């Protein structure tokens, strides 16, 4: 998957502020973060629709 190592390393996980995020591939516990405060922050926020 070369094309693949390729997209990711120019990509990668890339922001400019918690709520404006790129989640990749490289996600791990790097999105778990931002993905959690950053664009799930607000959603929810919005309507969590359901806990757990």
């Amino acid at each position: 998957k070369v094309n693949m190592d390729l997209r990711a390393n120019l990509k990668q996980v890339k922001k400019e502020d918690t709520e404006k995020e790129k989640d990749l591939r490289d996600v791990g516990d790097w999105r778990k973060n931002i993905e959690e405060k950053s664009g799930m922050e607000g959603r929810k926020k919005m309507f969590e629709a359901g806990e757990s």
